[PDB]
């Protein structure tokens, strides 16, 4: 069957998109028209049956009902595709951004407490939590320590859950979420625990689709970062814990060279006392170098819906 | 900045789609691969920003959260487009559709009370309800009256609300929903009330997207039909109440020539008595002609999620 290219279908696509209406947002109509066209065409080229179509419509309802659109998004590579575009654009402007950006993920929560230089991130409610001392220096576009920069960090516990999105409900507000303002040496230091990777809600729509593609929905253990400061663009990045089985097989394709960090294990008494911890702990060092604003503006900051508490 | 047609992105689409993956459903991979390719490309061609992208993702969540995917679908012309593909296929097979098909809509409910020849569809709970006597004849593929045919009818009240989907929740199950088995003369007859047209939930995602397209979301008063019988294909259609303002301006583009019917107003005491009514009533006559199975197969019956109570 071939009717997509006839005048009725073509005219119809213009009507449905409201390209004929006088009111509305021209930008939205432009996009809708393009998307309906490609889909109407895809339905023809692939001879998608009504049965298949409605299975797709039902899937769409499940996805939203389970608020998993922002989880399916990175799994189908959009999140990384948008980053790739951001990189292409910077490369075209001669911006040799040292610390590679990667996806933000849908689990950021605004409002975390902030402090200068140091902060313990966890409430110690994780029985299996392994103490982690994470620290580094923030450098400006010139390679100089940058005091006053705001480092935002958020990660999951050993069960792979983030505060505010813990299915088991446990967690205290902003647990494992802090904003650190760099100190006199442009440094930040936090005490938290090693996060574990995690997968998609096992019975959710995202996992359903992934099984159909013969793929897994697991992410390697990682820590999320937000770094902003005057005169510089906001940095969205993360670090992967070295040795994770999914380090290079992240379902969200967020991993990048330069972002995989080694968690050095310490067990000797001198190290333990020095960092005034209570037993063997792991240490990760990660410095971040920021890029300068582009003609006075942050050409790559993203404004997307983020939960605020 | 263009990266879509480079190797990296093209290989990325194959990976995200599970193409080189051994497990999974290749039909789904095929469709996903096509859809992703088109969306990645549309994003680049229309230079969609992350800000715009994430608003789209947010819309998808609320679309599903509100269980409105099946409502937007017809509003964006998919339901009708699929009917067109069906007509085209029937044409290619030489099947002359006497009674034109049209969209089912997302409001069908399975399990309605069943009766032979006659049925009263309402329970009187609608004040402004105006008595409507709808009756007709079902003809088999050879133009002869067909007894024991199953006619299913469903429609909204004067507030434009359907039972099972009534926000005010004052309707009893299956109100204005009935299955009628045709009598010895292949006839069906029901007593009900003239339905009112209806629109999209005003606060819902479908309505808001329609606003951005400068379109409305109203449908003219109509009555839905499902007609099935042994040896025949299941017919999905609906009749439009003549004179409705939106008759040829339905947001679901379901109106069709041959489906618009005139509600005759009867006020003579002799007619009111012959029809066992308590006063002035409206009458609508609509005969439907079925098509025979194709070699024992119903090549157009649609299997889609339908509420069953
Ligand atoms: C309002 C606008 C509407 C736009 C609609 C989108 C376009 C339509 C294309 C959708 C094509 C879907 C075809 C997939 C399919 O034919 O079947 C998909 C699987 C089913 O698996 P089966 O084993 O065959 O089920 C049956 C098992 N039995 C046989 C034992 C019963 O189920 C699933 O949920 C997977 C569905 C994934 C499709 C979602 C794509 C969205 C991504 C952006
Ligand atoms: C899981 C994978 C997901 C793949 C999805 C890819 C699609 C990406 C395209 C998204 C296009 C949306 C961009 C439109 C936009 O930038 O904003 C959309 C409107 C907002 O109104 P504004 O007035 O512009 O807000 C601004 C007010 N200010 C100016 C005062 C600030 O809101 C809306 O809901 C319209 C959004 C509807 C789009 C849904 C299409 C799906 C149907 C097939
Ligand atoms: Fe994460
Ligand atoms: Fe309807
Ligand atoms: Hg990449
Ligand atoms: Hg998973
Ligand atoms: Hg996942
Ligand atoms: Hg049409
Ligand atoms: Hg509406
Ligand atoms: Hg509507």
């Amino acid at each position: 069957v071939k009717i997509f290219n006839t005048q009725d279908v073509q005219d119809f696509l213009r009507v449905a998109s409201g390209l004929e209406q006088e009111g509305g947002n021209p930008r939205v109509k432009q996009i809708i028209h393009r998307v309906l066209s490609d889909l109407y065409k895809a339905i023809e080229d692939l001879n998608i049956t009504s049965d298949e179509y409605w299975a797709g419509v039902a899937y769409l309802n499940q996805l939203g009902a389970n608020q998993e659109a922002g989880l399916l998004s990175p799994g189908l590579g959009f999140d990384h595709y948008l980053d790739m575009r951001m990189d292409a654009e910077d490369a075209a402007l001669g911006i040799e951004n040292a610390t590679p950006r990667t996806i933000e993920g849908p689990l950021y929560v605004a409002g975390a407490p902030e402090s200068v230089g140091y902060a313990r991130m966890d409430d110690g409610s994780d029985p299996n939590g392994h103490t982690l001392i994470l620290h580094g220096t923030i450098f400006d576009a010139d390679g100089k320590p940058l005091p006053n920069a705001k480092v935002e960090i958020w990660h999951a516990n050993t069960k792979g859950f983030y505060s505010h999105f813990d299915p088991t409900g446990e967690q205290q507000a902003f647990n494992m979420r802090r904003s650190i303002i760099t100190d006199e040496n442009g440094q930040y230091r936090v005490r938290t625990i090693l996060p574990a990777g995690y997968g998609c809600p096992p019975e959710g729509p995202t996992q359903q689709l992934l099984n159909q593609l013969g793929r897994h929905g697991n992410r390697p253990a990682h820590i999320h970062y937000f770094v902003s400061a005057d005169g510089h663009r906001k940095l969205t990045t993360q670090i992967n814990v070295a040795g994770d089985p999914y380090t290079y097989d992240d379902f969200a394709y967020a991993t990048r060279e330069g972002l995989v960090v080694d968690a050095v294990e310490h067990t000797d008494p001198e190290a333990i006392k020095a960092n005034d911890v209570e037993g063997p702990f792991a240490e990760m060092v990660f410095d971040l170098k920021l890029t300068r604003l582009v003609d006075g503006v942050d050409n790559q900051v993203v404004d997307r819906p983020r939960l605020a508490v």
